[PDB]
DNA sequence: TCAAGTAAGCAGTCCGCG
DNA sequence: GCGGACTGCTTAC
């Protein structure tokens, strides 16, 4: 096969590379590598290098790295360009592996662990590291094995081994139910001591060296840890071992209070999967407890026991040890389903960088360009500095609040980078400038035509229509891999529709669920098979197309932000190729469009309507428009559809015959008037909304900008066999929001978009009258802990002191003097609770870290001092007034100017 | 040169107010 | 007790 690499460092004058021979082998090097770079010369060169503007270059071919680095820094201080790139890994990937790579995944060490470490005395400070490990267990790809590593007597506690049959019993059976299928592949190792514990696990690490690191918070943890014990026990240099080439840095910062530590192993690209769950999964929660995620993303149950984890290597050994391998499966199980390892490596592969740069969309892009660049023998540009300026973004309409009962919407594919290629926006084809008028005049096409020769944006830029760009080239092929994907993804949500319908009428006999991929529309022919499946098959493919789609999810919309990523990165002063122009050329575009086709759209539907300057564009926000549609329906009535199934069908021909070619030939128009390169503004419908026929419902309300509810039930091709709710920016979407109060809005939403008034009212009495018989940490409010000390001493608020941060003064106060109390972490998240005057706490309200019950110590008089009254009113009781007053109904009502008898 | 962007709502603090 | 200027946080895009 051809050969790829796994990892790659710059050590000195060195890059050490490890990597995959064209045998399948695991293999490492050390290469004294010369890089090149470049500085313009005078145009009586002969020479085949040129910089992206067409200007004649040199290249220095250097003897060592150090000395291309000293060149760079003699050249700053004379004040010439230093061409090239700079960072030599990446130009080394570059020269070695010159063509796309195909990699191997199954010769990809991909380790998975984590630790255990009994601590009577507070959380086990990773920067210290004085307490014993005593448990890791360590999963490994290749071996497809659980490598488990128990300490069976320390200081804290002597106990004996760990029994396998015990651990698969159910745990109504006494047992801890370690899932059957990883049975198999465990593999246990007990020992007398630590020391000789710690010694195999390095000989282990050693002969399976990861490539790919990962777990639950390993970074700030884990690998700190463990680290750090090694180095107290047997010195720092045995403690390296942990590298592959040797190597560490720390790293640091630290910094209070009191101390924290990040670990760099050189050799080893850690993917801590907290990380990649922040920035792949586009959810915000509550709490990040690897208990919280997998119940989240799995619905699997909260890992129950008894007594704090201080003890529970000594109360019950036997669990704890069965716990610490759960842990490591969870995280493999959340991977199985969010596809987020594969998708790290995709992409590093294709960008051909570290793998843990993947984190950084700068630097992805960076190399994509850089590649894509000195392919055609082009030199990259020197990276400057740049003071940091704020500049404008997307446009925003001001909607009216009100309900609005039908409502269309339609939204651009890819915005940003389809201006990207639609005006050809790139460092090297700006073309000149031309005088702007201000924007209302594009929008209504009164301005003068910018050129007639250039691409334009009405920020004043013009661009070479001729020839493309490296920006737009390189950013339409992720495009391209963006469509398939949301194709994939779109037809197994479909597909799952299907599935759901089928599933009123099972069907009694015994079957298997059918062979078929997911990712394409179901045939006829399977969909005759299905209509005669029991509900077990049926149950087994609506999980099938839902794992489908979720993979399909992962893959679409991080390669979306991938390429919005370039768009944006185009305004940070970091990147190579910043430049506000260019940043503004297509936020300014882009606020041009949205009005323009709000316009068009206006004119549009006035027409067929036949009536006159009247609004029905409701609102917009960057580049969606949202049509009021009773017009549409008023045209007709009322009667006049049989049930709600068909008046969805209407405004859908509706919109893919008559509307949709009415944008098309607005935005044609707006392309002729920019004089574009290519015409990629396409303005697909999304939702179709409304309530039931027949029924009281509303259908949706705006309260005011990114603040509205849609009942929908056709989402861009899509239609849903129940109705599904659209919130957007309400409370229901805040993590913030207690658990209990999200259901409880998102229900009272329900109601009026599907049920009217009077069902309102009736679930919002119900709701009050119940609301102090809820779990406490299912009405509490969540925040994050950010710059604390600040508002310290000592320990009580100091001025401006925010809510959140006051609650955890006051658990500070609460817990001083108890080592055993869980310790707020700056930059966590936390729970909050407001708590009635006179409470034994002394202030209005508390604090604790999220995910957590809170501490025995404490917990019983919070409790008893919670204020309901404050809770209600100022988490559901506002927010709902919010709702209603916008679409003029009442919550409660209403003294009727009656009443009688 | 370790480093995607802006727009904009709501909860809270502090101050003003016969 | 309510509205205006500010911080802090959180979504929508
Ligand atoms: O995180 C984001 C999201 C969107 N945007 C910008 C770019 C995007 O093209 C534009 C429109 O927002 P959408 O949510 O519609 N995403 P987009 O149009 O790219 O993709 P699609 O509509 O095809 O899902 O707003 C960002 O700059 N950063
Ligand atoms: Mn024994
Ligand atoms: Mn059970
Ligand atoms: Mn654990
Ligand atoms: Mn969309
Ligand atoms: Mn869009
Ligand atoms: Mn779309
Ligand atoms: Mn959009």
């Amino acid at each position: 096969m051809k050969e790829f690499y796994l990892t790659v460092e710059q050590i000195g004058d060195s890059i050490f590379e490890r990597y995959i021979d064209s045998n399948g082998r695991e293999r490492t090097r050390e290469v004294e590598y010369k890089p090149s770079l470049f500085a313009h010369c005078p145009e009586s060169q002969a020479t085949k290098y040129f910089d992206i503007y067409g200007k004649p270059c040199t290249r220095k071919l250097f003897a060592n790295m150090r000395d291309a680095s000293q060149w760079i820094k003699r050249m700053e201080d004379i004040g010439l360009e230093a061409l090239g790139m700079d960072d030599f890994k990446l130009a080394y990937l570059s020269d070695t592996y010159n063509y796309e790579i195909k990699y191997d995944h199954t010769k990809i060490r991909v380790a998975n662990f984590d630790i255990e470490v009994t601590s009577p005395d507070g959380f086990p400070e990773p920067s210290q590291a004085k307490h014993p490990i005593d448990a890791i267990t360590h999963y490994d790809s290749i071996d497809d094995r659980f490598y488990v590593f128990d300490l069976l007597n320390s200081p804290y506690g002597n106990v004996e081994e760990w029994s396998i049959e015990i651990a698969a019993k159910l745990q109504e059976q006494g047992g801890d139910e370690v899932p059957s299928e990883i049975i198999d592949k465990i593999i246990y190792m007990p020992f007398d001591n630590e020391k000789e514990l710690l010694m195999e696990y390095l000989n282990f690490w050693q002969q399976k060296t990861p490539v790919i690191l990962t777990g639950w918070n390993v970074e700030s943890f884990a690998i700190p840890y463990v680290y750090n014990r090694i180095k107290n026990i047997f010195g720092e240099s045995t403690a390296k071992r942990l590298s592959p080439h040797r190597k560490t840095r720390v790293k640091v910062i630290e910094n209070m209070y009191g101390s924290r530590e990040i670990i760099t192993l050189f050799g080893i690209s850690v993917l801590d999967y907290i990380d990649l769950y922040k920035k792949f999964s586009f959810t915000n929660q509550p709490s990040y407890s690897l208990d919280y995620i997998s119940e989240f993303e799995l619905n699997v149950g909260k890992l129950k026991y008894d007594g704090p984890i201080s003890k529970l290597r000594e109360s019950n050994h036997q669990r704890y040890i069965s716990y610490n391998i759960i842990a490591v499966y969870r995280v493999l199980q959340i991977d199985a389903k969010r596809q987020f390892i594969n998708l790290s490596l995709d992409m590093g592969y294709y960008a051909k960088i570290q793998i843990q740069s993947v984190f950084s969309p700068i630097k992805t892009w960076d190399a994509i360009i850089f590649n894509s660049l000195k392919e055609q023998n082009k030199v990259i540009p020197q990276g400057r500095s740049h003071p940091v300026q704020p500049y404008p973004g997307a446009f925003v309409k001001e909607p009216i609040p009100n309900r609005y009962k039908y409502v269309m919407s339609f939204d651009l594919t890819s915005l940003y980078p389809s201006i990207i290629r639609q005006v050809n926006i790139s460092p090297e084809t700006i073309a000149g400038t031309f005088k702007v008028a201000p924007l209302h005049d594009y929008i209504n096409a009164v301005a003068e035509r910018p050129s007639d020769v250039y691409s334009c944006s009405p920020n004043g830029m013009m661009y070479y229509k001729d020839r493309d760009g490296v920006v737009p080239t390189e950013i339409t092929k992720v495009f391209n891999q963006r469509k398939e994907h949301k194709g994939y993804m779109l037809a197994a949500q479909r597909n799952g529709e299907i599935i759901k319908e089928a599933l009123h009428n099972p069907n009694l006999s015994v079957d298997e669920p059918l062979d078929v991929d997911y990712r394409f529309d179901f045939s006829d022919e399977i969909k005759e098979k299905i209509k005669k499946l029991s509900a077990k098959s049926l149950n087994e493919m609506l999980f099938r197309a839902q794992r489908t789609e979720v993979a399909g999810m992962t893959a679409q919309i991080n390669r979306k932000a991938l390429i919005n990523g370039l768009a944006g990165a185009l305004g940070n002063v970091w990147f190579r190729y910043y430049d506000l122009r260019n940043a503004t050329a297509i936020t300014t575009f882009g606020q041009m469009a949205l009005q323009w086709i709000e316009r068009k759209v206006n004119e549009y539907l006035n027409e067929v309507c036949g009536t006159e300057g009247e609004a029905f564009v409701l609102y917009g926000d960057t580049d969606s428009i949202y049509v009021s549609a009773d017009k549409i329906i008023d045209k007709v009535g009322e009667s006049k559809f049989r049930d709600t199934n068909h008046w969805v069908d209407f405004l859908d021909k509706f919109a893919r015959e008559r509307m949709e070619p009415a944008i098309d030939r607005g935005f044609r128009e707006m392309c002729e008037y920019m004089n574009n390169k290519q015409h990629l503004m396409f303005m697909d419908r999304e939702a179709i909304a409304g309530p039931p026929l027949g029924s009281k419902g509303i259908g949706g309300f705006w309260t005011g900008k990114k603040r509205y509810a849609l009942n929908v039930w056709d989402m861009e091709g899509t239609r849903y066999a129940e109705p599904k709710l659209k919130i957007m920016g309400l409370e229901t979407q805040k993590s913030s929001t207690p658990k209990a109060v999200q259901k409880a809005l998102k229900e009272c939403i329900r109601r009026m978009l599907q049920e009217g008034e009077e069902s309102l009212q009736e679930y919002f009495k119900e709701f009050e009258k119940e609301f102090r018989q809820l779990n406490y940490i299912s009405i509490a409010s969540v925040s994050s802990a950010n710059n604390i000390a600040k508002y310290d001493v000592g320990g009580f608020p100091g001025p401006k002191c925010p809510f959140h941060i006051r609650g955890i003064l006051t658990y500070n106060r609460a817990i001083k003097g108890n080592i055993d109390a869980p310790q707020v972490v700056e930059g966590e998240k936390v729970y909050v609770l407001p708590l009635r005057e006179g409470n034994p706490f002394g202030d209005k309200c508390i604090a604790w870290p999220s995910g957590t019950e809170i501490t025995d110590l404490i917990k019983d008089d919070v409790l008893h001092w919670m204020d309901y009254t404050v809770l209600l009113e100022k988490t559901f009781i506002k927010p709902l007034e919010g709702f209603t007053s916008a679409a003029k109904l009442d919550y409660e009502k209403k003294a009727s100017l009656f009443d009688m008898f």
